[PDB]
């Protein structure tokens, strides 16, 4: 690769780091690029999981231990002589499982910040503050205001006398040993609430109130970090930054954040990143260059820290950090934070006793941390799950004979008819269908009748191979749960490495075109082979050692094709041609019913199904707002549209499942008991889209299920030019005919639809049946909080109450009522979410569903 890509947050001094990068290009001739991507917390583990991303990542050490569990970070091997150049505790912050996993850069912690004019000598102890507030109240001021809403800010006091998140021992944090409940933590929080009850502090004080008050000279003290200094620097306040007050003679223990630089485990530039960080960045001039852009605060490098500590504010930061506790670098901190946030809010407001608040927090944090471990175990079993065994040597031989017989029938039939047909559409793979004509001779669906424009059909790209052998066909059919029309289908093998490369190229082309079908996407398209009118399946083959995660410890089958040995196969795409009939009648009828009854909501794209639109404050049950209203306002049958949606989802599913037996297996694996009532019928669909003569840019979906179904049907007669569905990383494209369905892995296969031009009245209706997991999780959560069957009654009540406010007092009053409901809903969702209530099985590393399922390992030993 011979280059270095670095990700750092936008709030840091990246241009200063970019200057350090130049000086690196000088000596080694290696370019250093420094990007600052938004949502960086979540972006790195999602991209690094696939062997992609930067060489170097810059973030707080706390996240890095989770990354280390996922093997996304390289073990750094610094010499004992380099390790001396940094404070030993900062090295402790970047240790996971005996191993060093990142380079410490900067050190941050809360300090006491005080107004020098109101308070020349800040108190040494918390115990003095009540007396000090009494004095300052007489002058119309207050002693102390800081954020009471987030436990980060209140924890220093709580930790002082004892009290910790998880007990650290032998290089590990004990998940089962939470320190929320001890006498130490109890005393700390007691003192905090005593300050509130004795009117020294207000329970509603948040970050903004505290910052405003201190920066305007209204309060003598606040508690904040180095990020807050810039704002105070613009104000009239003469301020100092000092050691946090002691409690019962012990130091307040703020959490310590260590900004760190980790090396990507999938980076080919490991020894040159080691070079860059050790010799160019972790030096006085190195950190100086960064410091001059945006200040680092305290730093891990002893020599430069001695310089910075000349600023008393930096000195105070380090001192508080050393008296503090390194923030645990494990994901189970989320459990700690939610439970402690609830406890502090409750104890401060009087909703619970300090003793009651901490007792519940201890119990809940331990429970939630235990469950999250259990969920990670189960996810591994999900990723590694195998289809029910249908494959055997005798079964594949049997199936190959059947398939061979069917190929002869299909040939004889083709001979008799003068060629191949999909419905009435003449199918010739020598040609690419660039435009085509549909006729509508009756009120049924318009039918593809004639190829209009064509070019000679481009060959398959080199990484995609049509499978010739019936034995191999039967091998894959039986192992992958795919049963296409006998003698009338093609199977393909796609090289997994090249598939991922082509995905990247496709995304690049769309970006270059400016998020649109332009020249670069067109050039890719010109290389895609037409499979219009075909029934096809694409298997990807992963070589045993990536985007794909097969378990090579899984059971192996013996392939008839030796080229499959040492490889795992998964189904990435399947194109079906549904014969016009009862099922297509039912499906198209439901679309018409849902369109007529105003049940498609506009987001463009029209949508329906079991959504939960959280932007709608009053939404508390499954569906779009139109669905909620119809359940109430209907004078015939409240459930009518839900019967329609279930039949729609179930009929499409049934058609797909006849051909793809892995689909119900996927449904059963990833939909939880709590998610089932919020899926549309017995399917893996919760949302259904609808498009009218529309293209869509090439893209990967992110927050959808493992497989997505798309179908098309046509309404009037006419000619359509363009509008191909394109799978550029598979090197194929097609025109939808009478009733074409594609089932494909939408999170891992790039896809889109070219713009259309039409002649006549022809409408091509496109529709995706998919799993949008955010809706099913939130709904499963609401179901756990209120009861699945209570949601309709809540929705009816919430609609009535919002209507009343509008009818009585205006739009403003009603939207305030909706705003109230939204907060209450939020709190309920949040509480269930903390209890690990889920609608679907998800990757704890990525927060997404697995990239594929049901991998089959093939091995042919001699
Ligand atoms: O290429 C696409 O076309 C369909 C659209 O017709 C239905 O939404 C969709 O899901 C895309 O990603
Ligand atoms: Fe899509």
């Amino acid at each position: 690769e011979g280059k270095l890509v670095i990700w750092i947050n936008g709030d840091k001094g990246y241009n200063g780091l970019a200057e350090v990068g130049k000086k690196f290009e000088k000596d080694t001739g290696i370019k250093v690029t420094v990007e600052h991507p938004d949502k960086l917390e979540e972006k790195f583990p999602q991209v690094a999981a696939t062997g992609d991303g930067p060489d170097i990542i810059f973030w707080a050490h706390d996240r890095f231990g989770g990354y280390a569990q996922s093997g996304l970070l390289a073990e750094i091997t610094p010499a004992a002589a380099f390790q001396d150049k940094l404070y030993p505790f900062t090295w402790d912050a970047v240790r996971y499982n005996g191993k060093l996993i990142a380079y410490p850069i900067a050190v941050e912690a809360l300090s006491l910040i005080y107004n020098k004019d109101l308070l020349p000598n800040p108190p040494k102890t918390w115990e003095e503050i009540p007396a000090l507030d009494k004095e300052l109240k007489a002058k119309g001021k207050s002693a102390l205001m800081f954020n009471l809403q987030e436990p980060y800010f209140t924890w220093p006091l709580i930790a002082a006398d004892g009290g910790y998140a998880f007990k650290y021992a032998a290089g590990k944090y004990d998940i089962k040993d939470v320190g929320v409940d001890n006498a130490g933590a109890k005393a700390g929080l007691t003192f905090l609430v005593d300050l509130i009850k004795n009117k020294h502090m207000n329970a509603d004080t948040d970050y903004s109130i505290a910052e405003a008050a201190f920066n305007k000279g209204e309060t003598a003290m606040t508690i904040n970090g180095p990020w807050a200094w810039s704002n105070i620097d613009t104000s009239a306040v003469n301020y100092g930054v000092t050691v946090l007050p002691t409690f019962k003679g012990q130091p307040s223990k703020p959490f310590v954040g260590v900004l760190s630089a980790g090396i990507n485990a999938a980076s080919p530039n490991k020894e040159l990143a080691k070079e860059f960080l050790e010799n160019y960045l972790l030096t006085d001039e190195g950190l100086e260059a960064v410091n001059k852009d945006k200040p680092l605060g305290a730093v891990a490098l002893k020599s430069y820290e001695e310089e910075l500590a000349k600023d008393p504010r930096i000195a105070a930061t380090m001192e508080n950090a050393q008296k503090g506790e390194i923030m645990p670098n494990i994901p189970q901190m989320s459990a700690f934070w939610y439970a402690v946030r609830t406890a502090v809010i409750n104890a401060a407001s009087g909703r619970q006793t300090v003793d009651a608040a901490l007792a519940a927090a201890q119990t809940n944090a331990a429970r939630a941390a235990a469950m999250s471990v259990a969920l990670a175990s189960e996810y591994q079993l999900v990723q590694n799950a195998q289809l029910p065994q249908r494959w055997s040597q005798s079964a594949r031989k049997s199936l190959a004979i059947l398939e061979a017989t069917a190929r002869k029938e299909a040939t004889a039939q083709m001979e008799a008819a003068g060629g191949s047909f999909c419905g009435q559409f003449p199918v010739d793979p020598a040609f690419k269908v660039l435009s085509l004509e549909y006729s509508a001779p009756n009120p049924d669906i318009a039918r593809a009748i004639r190829r209009v424009d064509s070019v000679p059909n481009p060959p398959l790209p080199s990484h995609v191979v049509a499978i010739q052998s019936t034995a191999v066909d039967a091998d894959l059919s039986l192992a992958m749960g795919v049963s296409l029309t006998p003698g009338r289908h093609t199977s393909y093998l796609v090289d997994a490495r090249a598939l991922q490369q082509s995905n990247s190229a496709a995304v690049a082309a769309r970006k270059a075109d400016g998020d649109k079908w332009g020249p670069a996407c067109d050039e890719m398209f010109r290389g895609c082979r037409c499979v219009t009118g075909q029934e096809v399946v694409f298997y990807t083959a992963v070589k045993e050692p990536s985007l794909f995660k097969p378990s090579f410890d899984g059971p192996a089958f013996r392939p008839s094709w030796g080229e499959l040995s040492g490889k795992a196969t998964g189904v990435v795409a399947c194109v079906l041609q549904v014969p016009i009939g009862k099922e297509t009648d039912i499906i198209c009828a439901e679309y018409d019913n849902l369109v007529s009854k105003g049940q498609f909501a506009t987001v463009t794209v029209n949508m329906t199904g079991n959504a939960l639109i959280q932007n709608d404050g009053k939404a508390i049950s499954k569906g779009y707002a139109v669905a909620h209203r119809a359940r109430v306002t209907s004078n015939v049958y409240g459930k009518a549209n839900d019967v329609s949606l279930q039949r729609l989802a179930e009929t499409v599913w049934s058609v797909v499942e006849k051909r793809l037996s892995f689909m119900p297996a996927y449904r059963d694996l990833v939909i939880t008991e709590q998610g089932k009532p919020f899926m549309l019928g017995a399917t893996a669909t919760n949302i259904i889209s609808l498009t009218e003569n529309q293209g869509v840019m090439l893209h990967l979906d992110t927050d959808d299920g493992v497989w997505t179904i798309i179908l098309w049907f046509h309404r009037h007669s006419g000619i359509i030019a363009g509008g191909e569905f394109v799978l550029p990383s598979l090197g194929i494209s097609f025109q939808p005919l009478d009733f074409t369905i594609v089932v494909f892995a939408a999170n891992t296969i790039v896809h889109g639809t070219r713009p259309l031009q039409t002649t006549g009245k022809i409408i091509r209706w496109g529709s995706s049946h998919f799993l949008r997991f955010k809706d099913v999780n939130a709904l499963a959560q609401l179901g756990a909080a209120y009861g699945v069957d209570e949601l309709d009654a809540k929705q009816r009540d919430q609609l009535e109450e919002v209507d009343a406010a509008n009818s009585k007092d205006g739009v403003g009053a009603a939207r305030r009522v909706a705003s109230c409901m939204a907060a209450e809903r939020k709190a309920a969702i949040e509480a269930q979410k903390a209890a690990c209530v889920r609608g679907v099985v998800m990757n704890p590393c990525t927060g997404r569903m697995p990239s594929l399922l049901f991998w089959q390992v093939w091995r042919k030993p001699p």
